[PDB]
């Protein structure tokens, strides 16, 4: 009797876990929102410098037209490099957000010890596989929290607290090629191993290289850790990347799964379109909406604010034609990325909508009762849109100096809406609606022409 | 000089091979209509229940619009196991119809005892593996006829005889999760290891269990009947589900082979359409025609009828725009399950053409010499209609409740034509061409609103 | 800690390599137009017999509208078999034409003795494989130019010298099977271990075996050639049929392939249009342009003058809307095969305008300086078009019994534009054009109806 080949079956469950992290796809968690959980963990956050740049040349004459073709093929093949590094070191990819990445080793409290010494050679050796690109990668480790908000068909996720802001401040300060360790990583560290540099100003550290004792063994000590890891591929799955490339069909599952996933991506895990479509360098305007509360770190504070200003964003974003990219924790706050333009979601009056539908949703999130200060800035250019990362972990993602320039703007300018001047000029609102700004010289940001506060009709 | 890996090719004759049984794929016989075929085997005819239920609810707003492609991922991953046992013991699925299929082993008379064990072991392993779903098994054995019939550029082809009628009545009696031997079934096979219980009022009888004697191994019993098994994959292709799966180009067999497979099927295989495009939950109406024989089993006598009631069906479906999905043995008779509004053939006045179209087969086929009674069933809705069963063995199918309806209609009330509401009050033809009709208990069918026949203009 | 099964990546840059030899792939030279480079090595002319008359029977209803499917099917599963062995032996596919293919093995100049035994035992193999179909084979060995020529956004690139006139010789003279050597290949084999019966009229010869000396064996043989093989995969590689399937992302490498390829066959390579679209049986018209020189096998009189060609005919084509399929030397000089109707290049008028082209590329090449005669053939008939050749290695070509007589009138009536008259009849242009001429017998021309000169107005 044969036993045959079982061949791989790549089910529509597995194509969209591809898009999650095992955070959410084996989370089993109420569908009640907002929904808050608590746990401990490590934090990576690495960063691709200079495929910003990239972008705009990739719009050149010299790329014939393939410019996009192009430019998602070589940033796929570093960065799949980079997913593979994460996950082979038993990671969970959060989130890809341009050209960097989000990861996650979640353990308990005593482990954090240990895995912080795995992530670090994690990051040594990323830093190792990396022609005008740099690599930079923080880390933090301690308290994290989860938040899942949306509405009866969108999920979404984010994490919260002291670690992922810390993680995301040790990246900023990351010379190029640095690994740089949040102050409370380095304090849980095992500093008999680990050989750090100071920073300037800083508590947090870099880290210069390993210094293992005398009868440390890295794979044995890795293999001690993997105890820790719920969803280490092992035995029989050993030699696949992740777990969830197992997943079976379960429509209770997957209807869960999907709600996180856009429609347009869900047309092609479908067949309904081809691949090709969402790979693309077109002219879209970014509107890039920052919450600020009095307290960031403080799930249930914030959690049920963020929940709300999530049902008026998705209503207008609705009625003006425009969709949330991705959400995080950014700027002192929360912060959507917003776009209008992406697959069959074109019009002419985009520049328009997106202006109004700005102003609609700073004065109804304005006025949300944990929510400080809202900030929003909205320019509008070629950027790349498509979905980058590994076979196994991928996420659609946009990539362009104009998406850069509004979450500067929103940073820079804070309590109004901003635009830049092509949102300006290509709108067909009158002028006094604007007011001219103060230049700023703003942190990645070469010329800007002339920035405008959208003042609205008075 | 290197021995390089030589990558499976899926020719087109491979896909197209996956959609017909190797009783078609190497039967190499006349292209002569009608041409009938004897031979002896096992039938096994195997039934998922409930998934008739679940089509109706994966139109639910809680499936986001995604329902056909959660049912057919569901559905494919149950059956697809089911594909694979009876495959790995040796059968020949020879066709899908909704959620059931139909399985052969052909052999000579000498070894039907045995294989007869094989196919219950088979069975056994089958319910085995089997959250609102039954497995029902009934198993046959005898005489078998196959018959071909069709024109020019289509072929159709069905098995007739008493072990077909038995296999199908031992199914209808299984309760779920039975399998049931018919009656010559039970007596040719070895009796010494099959235990079974009695089954009221039949003469069928159900497996209980197997009961192997002593030095009984079931791997060197199965090795000596696979020298009975034409086809079973061995030596360097064990590792395959079917042989059909090395199949090499050769136009001859090829343009033999197509004339199985509707045009929409064709166009995908020939990577001239998005694999999406298929499956759907979509609003048809299934023609459901039954033609009744003075003697249903004796091949000689009702192939040359079949070949002319085809002939004047398919040039009738053509001007009223419909199509034959499948043809087997059913209801004392000859069914043909057609359905108006397949990829590609919607229009509207549907509702109307399909009545039309009925009374027109209906005149005609009454006529034909060896046609006794004639029965047509007319249901409109929303049905699943896509690919069903395994990679290596599958076909295009339709599932749901307007299915079974038509085909209840077809057997309740014989002789006439009959339409349900939906397609009474959607039709563009004046009240008076039907006859509202008394409402019968109906096996497996809740509440039709009312029922109509077709009268025509008198 | 894994170590994970690392799946193929099919990158873009792999797919456009599948469409070009090693020569380029891995050539890097000067972007400069003309560029010529000069070499020595073996070059082997592989034809089928019998493709071109299966075109014609493909278009039959038999085939039920699937014949470009079945044709292209039918063919590359043989011509990858051939593809296989070229590739094996160490041979870089250079070019595609039809059922043809060219293959080459360069070596240094004292190696080609040795080479040249590999290439008559791959030559014997392939006569091996191979219902109405012959493969003729004609083996050259010496010197070998290479040209590239274009502009900034297409590149072309041809053989030339005696090598490349010797090996086409050898083929037209090869009976159906036979293997025939150049003069010169005779003259530098080693003649010790291959037999020969000579060719009447002719100095090339016709091998009858290979008798190979007491302790040779062909393996150890065939290992110390691939010494002189720098681009044979060896080692963890040694399971590939092509180096080139490890290319790995490099946008300047891509940018410079892609210039080789269509752009039809970039955007299916991109996942932007289905696969089936590009194998078709359509109606179009082909423009055969030879242009004869002086001294065909002097790279360096004759290249300037083919890219000042090449930079005429491409503008020209682009206005009346037609394409270069394919250049390679033929009929005594360089010959351009260009096609009005290819993917996405409909339009009615189509004939007239291939007919207007020919006039302009006919006045315009017969003034380049080293410019002898130009020719040109114009037929217009139902072809094959699409890709050719083995998964690793394939082109897009065109097949029919009209690029056949395109090409034998631009032979059979030198200096002069000629039409059928498929594209005489059709045309919108007044009878006093044309001219009428003269039926020549033409060699592997059956009946043409009548053919014309177009004179163009006087
Ligand atoms: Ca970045
Ligand atoms: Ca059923
Ligand atoms: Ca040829
Ligand atoms: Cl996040
Ligand atoms: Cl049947
Ligand atoms: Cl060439």
């Amino acid at each position: 009797m044969n036993t045959p080949k079982e061949e791989f079956q790549d089910w529509p469950i597995v194509r969209i876990a591809a898009h999650l992290p095992d955070l959410i796809v084996y989370g089993h968690f109420s569908p009640e929102r907002p929904f808050m959980d608590y746990f401990d963990g490590v934090l990576m956050f690495v960063d691709i410098s200079g495929f910003t740049a990239m972008t705009e040349k990739f719009s050149s004459a010299m790329y014939m037209d393939r410019g996009a073709e192009q430019l998602v093929e070589i940033l796929n093949y570093h960065i799949s490099a980079i997913v593979e590094k994460v996950l082979i070191f038993g990671g969970d990819i959060l989130k890809f957000a341009g050209d960097a990445l989000l990861a996650l080793w979640r353990v308990e409290r005593k482990q954090l010890k240990n895995i912080i010494t795995v992530v670090i050679k994690c990051s040594l050796e990323i830093h190792g596989l990396f022609l005008d690109i740099r690599v930079k990668i923080g880390l933090a480790a301690g308290h994290i929290s989860m938040l899942v908000f949306g509405d009866e068909t969108h999920s979404h996720f984010l994490v919260i607290g002291q670690a992922v802001d810390d993680v995301r401040l040790a990246q900023n300060m990351a010379q190029m090629n640095d690994v740089i360790l949040s102050p409370n990583c380095w304090q849980l560290c095992d500093r008999s191993m680990i050989e750090i540099e100071s920073v300037p100003d800083q508590r947090a550290v870099k880290v210069n290289f390993l210094k293992p004792p005398p009868n440390f063994n890295f794979d044995e000590f890795f293999t001690k850790c993997t105890t820790f890891m719920h969803y280490y591929p092992s035995g029989e799955h050993k030699n696949l990347l992740r777990l969830a490339c197992t997943l079976k069909p379960d429509p209770e599952l997957e209807m869960s799964l999907q709600k996180y996933v856009m429609e347009s991506i869900l047309k092609q895990i479908d067949n309904k379109q081809l691949q090709g479509y969402l790979s693309e360098l077109r002219p879209v305007t970014i509107v890039f909406v920052n919450l600020m509360f009095e307290d960031q770190d403080k799930a249930e504070e914030i959690g049920p604010a963020i929940q709300d200003a999530y049902m008026h964003i998705t209503s207008v974003l609705k009625i003006f034609q425009g969709q949330i990219n991705k959400v995080f924790m950014f700027d002192k706050g929360c912060s959507f990325l917003c776009v209008f333009g992406f697959p069959g979601e074109k019009v002419p009056d985009e520049l328009t909508h997106a202006l109004e539908c700005a102003m609609d949703i700073f004065d109804f999130c304005s006025q949300v009762h944990k929510i400080q200060t809202v900030s929003i800035g909205v320019a509008s250019g070629i950027v790349f849109c498509g979905i980058v990362g590994h076979t196994v972990r991928h996420e659609y993602t946009v990539i362009g100096q104009k998406v850069n320039l509004a979450a500067r703007m929103m940073m820079y300018y804070p309590g109004i809406v901003t635009c830049d001047s092509v949102t300006y000029n290509g709108s067909n609102l009158p002028a006094y609606f604007f007011k001219e700004l103060p230049k700023k010289v703003m942190k990645g940001v070469a010329d800007s022409g002339p920035l405008y506060q959208y003042w609205g009709r008075t």
